[PDB]
């Protein structure tokens, strides 16, 4: 198919993510290859070359095409491609969970795959409801969460979503009601958790879980939040018995300067789950992992078998490429290069600070964040972005980047100039 | 990795598989080393054995594992892009495969949602159902109806359409969402069924977004059969009572009920439709929601907004291109003799298991064999009696069942029909 053709199939008959199909005011653009940091575009009937700015939604953190990860998943073809998980195991689901296990947190050392970030969400969720159903307290059937979060799309997924402004706010009606702490602020306020503990006191008898993103809530709105918060929920919820889960789909695998965000307190949530960045941004792949004590209690007293498996549930290919991805990222100096990356960011968004329509410019590790004051216009930011070797994609009122690692410092540059010229026009502004 | 005992040694201390208990399994995994064609290298006493596939690794390996042409369309891909994001971005693999599916589905089905396991796509079939009343001003149409002995997937909606007496998430019937459930759907026509169908519906039409249901072959909930021309009453009480039809054809796509849809049998169309499964070929994750013009359209109108779904991995070009591929290879050739001649030999095959004193019924649906016993299937004595004879099966329940790829050739046929009448045999000698 030639790039019109493409366009033409697309326009009649493909749904985009969290669109109107046939409404949509920024048409698609076609991407005909990627390579490094780089993916090639097709614009005005031309290949223009780009940077992936945006890791293909936080996912290629070692850049596209790379030759690791790439004879991985080849090697991997030419064995096995897949075998059901029912009754089976294999090499590659065996090397992931021995990685998975070592590198995060300490206790954590079960690993359920799945195909899914939503997915392993719905997955951590129905680990703590069952533990409880486990203990003979059945009672404990909500989650607790703070507001500003994300957890993916999946109906139990969106019950957890901030519910004013969060996407899945219309769905407020049919959602499991849950109990939802205020926005957890950026600077350490020991009034808040004070409050947080005095909220999930009064709820704890019907609280299974208090699930949160650690330390950064991206789809939400990119908000920091400090560690030492992290500290006091992990104290709250051994002292009341709700159980952790922390989602690091987004923060997982270095992304915040810490391997996983949970190391930047020091914590150990009871669950884990990890997506995105795990295959490096090859394939769909997603883990839930839980201590000894969660997954044997789980099946303790009545409750029985997790009744969760993927079809697709540990497949080869998918963990044959997340292996490499992990050995890949930790054979080299990850935390200097994401030092770096985060100075580059720095450096880069000074100047954004300045502009009139910028309202906030915040950096961590390599995830970095101009927020504006008004909704960012994708009509004239991605032509603005484009027309300077960039590919961004903003949501909401925010312009922002989490490149991959592989970036040089040029690259960093090259995409903090193109971010400082999109918030120039947010406000240039007519 | 790399060794058997060393897969075994990990995978018992960190891999949860599905549906299970970890860690008071009776039944150890069985370790996969390698997959080509039909066939299987498992190792037995420390020694590599090749078996038949009669899973077709749950129902998705219908060209085999390593199928030359679909190994091709992976790597070709992958040379040139593995994946980008799908928000704000096309490209061909996801153009092609949409372009092909809503040519060979159901007649009116000219929108496609790409996600990433069969049951997010039915979570989205959920959505668009939902959100199309809410376009209509309906809000108060929210509930789902279905018949028992179904099947939908493991994320908590889709768990809201297992039969509830009885179905795997039976446990957890009092935190799902509550259905509308008619009986059990009988195996030949009985005109009778679908006039209290009728009759239930009418009393709940105000209430009600879809009925869904798999069509023709009810499969985890206990693979049973029911004449296609209940699927023409349901089309019809639908249309009459202003309520969607879903189908769920993850399980019955591609051929493998002997029409290339299901819903084929009947000359319906649904107006939400999922696939999955086969899709890929059993390569990778991937699965697909397909609706009408008039849902698509719709699920936007009466300001009902964006259809807020959209999975981080969405029309991954990977998982695409080698869809594209086995779909193209299963319509390039005439499957629907190849399907028959599959049938024609597992009836031959079965038959003899009719007379065995465990045995209730034999039954066979295009590519689909299934002796149902009268007492649960013990996985420790079934499991090394297939080895033994060269195949590999996984019983549920009192179901010993196959589902073959589509290659298997006649004497491939006779051998797993022959494990199958031993299992049968020894589940009756207790
Ligand atoms: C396999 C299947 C699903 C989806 O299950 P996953 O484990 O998510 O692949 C949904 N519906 C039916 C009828 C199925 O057979
Ligand atoms: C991306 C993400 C998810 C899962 O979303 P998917 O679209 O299913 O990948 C869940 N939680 C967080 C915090 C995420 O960033
Ligand atoms: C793989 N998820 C869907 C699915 C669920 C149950 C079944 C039937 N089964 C249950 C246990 C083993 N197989 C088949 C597919
Ligand atoms: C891809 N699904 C998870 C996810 C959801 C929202 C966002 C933020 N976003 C919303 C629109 C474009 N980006 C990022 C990841």
């Amino acid at each position: 198919l030639t790039p019109e053709q493409i366009i033409a199939v697309d326009g009649a008959h493909l749904w985009h993510p969290y669109s109107s199909i046939g409404r949509e005011a920024v048409s698609p653009v076609v991407a005909v290859a990627a390579h490094g940091a780089w993916l090639t575009l097709i614009r005005d009937g031309q290949p223009i070359e780009v940077l992936d700015a945006m890791s293909s939604w936080w996912t290629a953190i070692h850049g596209h095409g790379h030759p690791a990860l790439d004879q991985a998943l080849t090697t991997q073809l030419r064995v096995m491609n897949h075998v059901m998980f029912g009754g089976l195991t294999h090499e590659p689901a065996a090397r992931l969970a021995k990685l998975l296990v070592d590198i995060t947190p300490a206790g954590l050392d079960t690993v359920f795959f799945s195909d899914s970030g939503s997915v392993s969400v719905e997955v951590a969720a129905k680990m703590a409801l069952q533990y409880w159903r486990g203990r003979g307290l059945p009672g404990k059937r909500r989650l607790m969460t703070w507001r500003g979060g994300y957890h993916g799309d999946t109906f139990l997924a969106m019950s957890i979503c901030d519910p004013h402004g969060g996407m899945h706010s219309l769905w407020t009606d049919v959602l499991a009601a849950q109990v939802f702490a205020p926005q957890v602020p950026r600077d350490y306020d020991p009034a808040y958790s004070a409050a947080f503990e005095a909220q999930l006191a009064q709820h704890a008898g019907e609280l299974a879980a208090v699930v949160v993103e650690p330390v950064v809530q991206g789809a939400g709105g990119m908000r920091f939040h400090d560690p030492r918060y992290l500290h006091d929920l992990r104290d709250i919820c051994r002292r009341y018995e709700v159980l952790l889960i922390f989602d690091e789909i987004a923060t997982g695998f270095g992304r915040t300067g810490a391997l996983f965000a949970a190391d930047h307190a020091g914590v150990s949530p009871d669950i884990m789950c990890v997506g995105k960045a795990l295959t490096g941004g090859y394939l769909s792949l997603a883990a839930t992992l839980c201590t000894a004590d969660v997954a044997h209690t789980i099946s303790a007293g009545a409750a029985g078998a997790l009744m969760h498996g993927p079809t697709f549930m540990a497949n080869p290919l998918a963990c044959a490429v997340s292996v490499a991805s992990v050995e890949l990222l930790l054979g080299q100096d990850w935390r200097t290069r994401i030092t770096e990356l985060a100075a580059g960011l720095t450096a880069g968004l000074d100047t954004a600070r300045a502009l009139p329509a910028v309202t906030d410019v915040r950096v961590c590790g390599a995830i970095g964040v101009i927020e504006c004051d008004r909704p960012v216009d994708l009509a004239v930011a991605t032509p603005a972005a484009l027309d300077r070797g960039v590919w961004l994609r903003p949501f909401r009122n925010l312009v922002y980047a989490m490149p991959p690692y592989i970036c040089t410092p040029a690259e960093i540059t090259q995409i903090t100039s193109a971010m400082v010229e999109v918030a120039r026009l947010v406000g240039s502004l007519p």
